[PDB]
């Protein structure tokens, strides 16, 4: 189980992370502290507890 880093889309509210040649897209969530707030902001997806965060510094 790993964490993956990517970048978020402000328009689409998604985190896109690259893994083994595949871009995986996950919705950031709509909570105020989870949604993408700045285009191409760093985001992370953690397979431990399926956590997505689009506000991670």
């Amino acid at each position: 189980l790993s964490k993956f880093g990517g970048e978020c889309s402000l328009k689409h509210n998604t985190c896109t992370y690259l893994k083994g040649g595949k871009n995986h897209v996950v919705n950031c969530g709509s909570a105020a502290n989870k949604k993408c707030k700045s285009d191409r902001h760093h985001c992370e997806y953690d397979e431990h507890h399926k956590r997505v965060d689009c506000q991670t510094p």
